[PDB]
């Protein structure tokens, strides 16, 4: 398996672009940045709204929990590689505590409204608008040789006032190399693509388009997460209970993947639920034949059939959005 697009980005680049351990982090002034209020939490970090005392600009201070040095080098080189491109969170500075030497990563500030709150307020057009903004970030990082590997609504910051969107949390992101076998213990559960769940390790940028699709189905159908699995096996089972098991088996044969019998048994045999069997009175206004057709081209077991981020942006679903732009 290889990526159908952008497969050669990192090979043509000088080795210094993707050799993230070759990076010597140039360090900044911890004082420059003061914690104002707590904004977020997660496994690998705590996140604070901050102030730059030099110039009084708001900022985001992301303080990392004790972390392997190599894993911080990767997140940092990715961010430096991607700073400036469409809808990518801009790294402002990287500072450390002097005594214990724990990193804080300084970002542009976004007056985010949490998705659990913001999403039910969104018009049909806003949904289209924001998926398109995210698609810009995705096509961009994919072109630059990076897979985000953790696309979810929590990782998509949205100032709704300024219609500003930033793809954040590049902690699970990774450079793409052809025939490189990756860890499938990436992404967040409900946004894990069939490939991660079935132990297909030579995956690529397409993984992000599954996650995108999950995130998109949850928005239009108002079922979030759309795929609610309890563990990694109940995730695949929830996918199969919708996408059908017939579609799975051809996919498993294509990449010659056998399932564990514990998995096979839990998965069983299921007919496909048509996408229109998620439309109810509540979400009715966010479904259209185009929303269905676009989503159907995202959520495919086969990562090679999946729309790329650049194809996805030309979908007639986004027509009105491209027209405004
Ligand atoms: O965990 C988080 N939370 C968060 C927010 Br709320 C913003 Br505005 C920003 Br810009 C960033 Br990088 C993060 N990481």
């Amino acid at each position: 398996s290889k990526a159908r697009v952008y497969a050669d980005v990192n090979v043509l680049r000088p080795k210094e672009y993707w050799d993230y351990e070759a990076l010597t982090v140039q360090w900044g002034e911890q004082d420059d940045y003061e914690v104002v209020r707590k904004v977020g939490r997660g496994k690998y970090s705590e996140v604070f709204e901050g102030i730059n005392v030099n110039n009084n600009e708001k900022c985001i201070i992301k303080i990392l929990k004790p972390v392997k040095k190599k894993k911080i080098k990767r997140e940092i080189k990715i961010l430096q590689n991607l700073c400036g491109g469409p809808n990518i969170v801009k790294l402002l500075d990287i500072v450390r505590d002097q005594h214990s030497k724990t990193p804080s990563l300084i970002f542009e500030y976004v007056n985010n409204t949490d998705f659990k709150v913001l999403y039910p307020t969104l018009t049909d057009y806003d949904i289209r608008y924001y998926i398109y903004e995210l698609l810009k970030a995705l096509d961009y990082c994919h072109s630059q040789g990076i897979m985000h590997r953790d696309v979810k609504p929590h990782n998509v910051m949205i100032d709704h006032e300024l219609r500003k969107l930033r793809l954040i949390d590049w902690g699970l992101a990774e450079f793409y190399h052809p025939g490189k076998e990756y860890n499938v213990r990436v992404a967040s559960r409900y946004f894990k693509g069939p490939e991660l769940l079935v132990d297909l390790q030579d995956y690529d940028y397409s993984l992000d388009m599954w996650s995108l699709g999950c995130m998109f189905a949850g928005m239009i159908f108002r079922k979030e997460p759309f795929f609610y699995g309890h563990d990694n096996h109940d995730q695949l089972v929830k996918i199969a209970k919708v996408l059908g098991t017939d579609g799975l088996n051809v996919y498993l044969n294509k990449y010659r993947i056998e399932l564990d019998p514990q998995l096979e048994a839990l998965v069983g045999r299921h007919s496909r639920k048509p996408w229109l069997k998620f439309m109810n009175a509540d979400n009715q206004h966010l479904v259209s034949p185009e929303a269905i057709d676009f989503l159907d081209k995202l959520l495919r077991y086969d990562h090679q059939e999946r729309l790329t981020a650049l194809e996805a942006m030309t979908h007639p679903y986004f027509q009105q959005v491209r027209a405004a732009e």
